[PDB]
C-alpha cells in the first residue's frame, strides 16, 4: 500500500546495548525505543541475570526501597509459584503501597492467599473457558460493530486503529459484564487510562489530577454497587455486593477495590495486544498472509505469539517474607523484587528465535499472563477470545489492513502501551 509502514526483516536481534546505558530507574530509559529497550534486556539476562536497582521518583509517589529485577524466564517463573516467599503483599508495583493508595488499590492482586483465593472465587465463574466460551455472541458483534464504525467513521480509509477499536473493544466487553452502562464507557475508559498512564504528560503527570480520578472511580464503583444492592443486575457487580467473602460481606473499599481492579485490567491490556498484533502484522506481512491463509488453523498459535511479542504488562513486583538465594544472588527478607516479564519472553534459554514473529510457533510457554500460579491473569481466556475475535473481525472487514506511521508510545515501565496507531487499508 505504499502509505504503509516500512517492513522489518523478521528474526532481527536488537541493537548492541552496554551495560552502562541501562537505567531502569530513570523515566528516560522507559522513553527509548523498544529495539533499545530489548537490547538493554538482552544484555541483562547475560551480564546481570539478577541486578539491583532504585525505584523510579515521579510526583506524588513514594519510591522507597529499590527492588531486585529478575530478568531470566526460570527465576519469573520460580518467583511465581512460590508466592509464600515471593509475596504480593503490600503491592505489586515498584512504589510503596501508601493507606490513602490502599483505599482504591488494595485489591485481591496485592493479597496472598487464602484471602486472596476467597475474592478470586467471587468472579472466577464468569471468567472460565466454559463461560466466556458462551459470551462470543456479545463479544462479536462489539466487535463487528467497531470495525463497521471504523469503515463508516473513516471516509479517507485513515484511522487511529487504538480509539476506533482495540481500545473500546475490551472497554465494552468488561463494562458490559460488570453491567457499567453505555453512557459511562467513555468516562471509565479515561479514568483507567490516567490510572495506568501516570508520568506520560499525554495521559497525566500532576498527582492531584491521578487522586481525584482515584475518587471519581471509587465514587463510580460505589454508587452503582449500592445500585446493585437493592436492584440485583446478573453482572459481576452485582456478584461483589451480594457475596459472602467470609461469612461477611465486602466493605465499601473492598468493592472500590475489586470494581477498579476489572475494569483496568480489563481496559489497559488487550488493547496493547490488539495494537502491537496490528504494528507486528504490518512489519512482518509473510504472517499476515499465512495467517489469512489459515486463520482457523493459526489462530491458537498466533494469539498467544501476539501476546508474548507484545508483553502488554512489562513487570510485577513481589516482596520477600525470607531471605534467598538465586543465581547465585543472595536477597533478604522485605527485599522489593521485580519479575520482567518482557524479558522472559525474550529468553534465549528458554525460547529458540526469540526474535522472530512466528504465528505458527508451537510450543509457546510465554509469560505475558505472567508465570502461572495464584496469580495467573484471571482475564486470560477472556482477553485471547477478544485477541481472536478483533483480527477476524478485521480479516474479514479490511483484510489488508496496515499501519501508516510508528505508534506514539506509553511512557511507562509497567505498560507496554500504545496511545494512537494510525491506519489505512483498501
Ligand atoms: C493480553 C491481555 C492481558 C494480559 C497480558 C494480562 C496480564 C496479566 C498479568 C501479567 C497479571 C499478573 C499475573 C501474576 O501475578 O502471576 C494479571 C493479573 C490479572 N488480570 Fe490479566 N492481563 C490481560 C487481560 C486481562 C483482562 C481482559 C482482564 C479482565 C478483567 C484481566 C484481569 C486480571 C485480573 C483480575 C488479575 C489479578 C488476578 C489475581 O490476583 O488472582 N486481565 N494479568
Ligand atoms: C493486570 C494489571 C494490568 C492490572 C493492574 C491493576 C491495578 C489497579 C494496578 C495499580 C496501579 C498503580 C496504583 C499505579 C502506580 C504505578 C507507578 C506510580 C509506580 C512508580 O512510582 O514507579
Ligand atoms: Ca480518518
Amino acid at each position: 500500500l505504499n502509505t504503509a509502514i516500512a517492513t522489518r526483516v523478521n528474526g532481527t536481534p536488537p541493537p548492541e546495548v552496554p551495560i552502562a546505558d541501562i537505567e531502569l530507574g530513570s523515566l528516560d530509559f522507559w522513553a527509548l525505543d523498544d529495539d533499545v529497550r530489548d537490547g538493554a534486556f538482552a544484555t541483562l539476562r547475560r551480564e546481570a541475570p539478577i541486578s539491583f536497582w532504585p525505584t523510579i521518583e515521579l510526583p506524588g509517589f513514594v519510591a522507597g526501597n529499590g527492588h531486585w529485577a529478575l530478568t531470566k524466564y526460570d527465576d519469573v517463573f520460580y518467583a511465581s509459584r512460590h508466592p509464600d516467599i515471593f509475596s504480593s503483599y503490600p503491592n505489586i508495583t515498584i512504589n510503596d503501597q501508601t493507606p490513602e493508595l490502599a483505599e482504591y488499590f488494595g485489591s485481591m492482586i496485592v493479597l496472598d492467599d487464602p484471602r486472596h483465593q476467597r475474592l478470586r472465587s467471587i468472579v472466577s465463574r464468569a471468567f472460565t473457558p466454559k463461560v466466556v466460551a458462551r459470551i462470543e455472541a456479545a463479544v462479536r458483534d462489539r466487535a463487528h460493530r467497531l470495525v463497521s464504525s471504523m469503515i463508516a467513521n473513516n471516509p479517507d480509509r485513515q484511522a487511529d486503529l487504538v480509539s476506533e477499536l482495540a481500545g473500546p473493544l475490551p472497554l465494552q466487553i468488561i463494562c458490559d459484564m460488570m453491567g457499567i452502562p453505555k453512557a459511562d464507557h467513555q468516562r471509565i475508559f479515561h479514568w483507567t487510562n490516567v490510572i495506568l498512564g501516570f508520568g506520560d504528560p499525554d495521559l497525566a503527570t500532576d498527582f492531584d489530577e491521578f487522586m481525584q480520578v482515584s475518587a471519581d472511580i471509587g465514587a463510580y464503583a460505589t454508587a452503582l454497587a449500592e445500585d446493585r444492592r437493592v436492584n440485583h443486575h446478573d453482572d459481576l457487580t452485582s456478584s461483589l455486593v451480594e457475596a459472602e467473602v467470609d461469612g461477611e460481606r465486602l466493605s465499601s473499599r473492598e468493592i472500590a477495590s475489586f470494581f477498579i481492579l476489572l475494569v483496568v485490567a480489563g481496559n489497559e491490556t488487550t488493547r496493547n495486544a490488539i495494537t502491537h498484533g496490528v504494528l507486528a502484522l504490518s512489519r512482518y506481512p509473510e504472517q499476515r498472509d499465512r495467517w489469512w491463509s489459515d486463520f482457523d488453523g493459526l489462530a491458537p498459535t498466533a494469539v498467544e505469539e501476539i501476546v508474548r511479542w507484545a508483553s502488554p504488562v512489562v513487570y510485577m513486583r513481589r516482596t520477600l517474607t525470607q531471605d534467598i538465594e538465586l543465581r547465585g544472588t543472595k536477597m533478604a527478607a522485605g527485599d522489593k523484587v521485580s519479575l520482567w516479564y518482557c524479558s522472559a519472553n525474550r529468553d534465549e534459554s528458554k525460547f529458540a528465535d526469540p526474535w522472530t514473529f512466528d504465528l505458527a510457533r508451537n510450543p509457546n510457554p510465554h509469560l505475558g499472563f505472567g508465570g502461572g500460579g495464584a496469580h495467573f491473569c484471571l482475564g486470560a481466556n477472556l482477553a485471547r477470545r477478544e485477541i481472536r475475535v478483533a483480527f477476524d473481525e478485521l480479516r474479514r472487514q479490511m483484510p489488508d489492513v496496515v499501519a501508516t506511521e510508528e505508534p506514539a508510545r506509553l511512557l511507562s515501565q509497567f505498560i507496554h502501551g500504545i496511545k494512537t496507531l494510525p491506519v489505512t487499508w483498501s
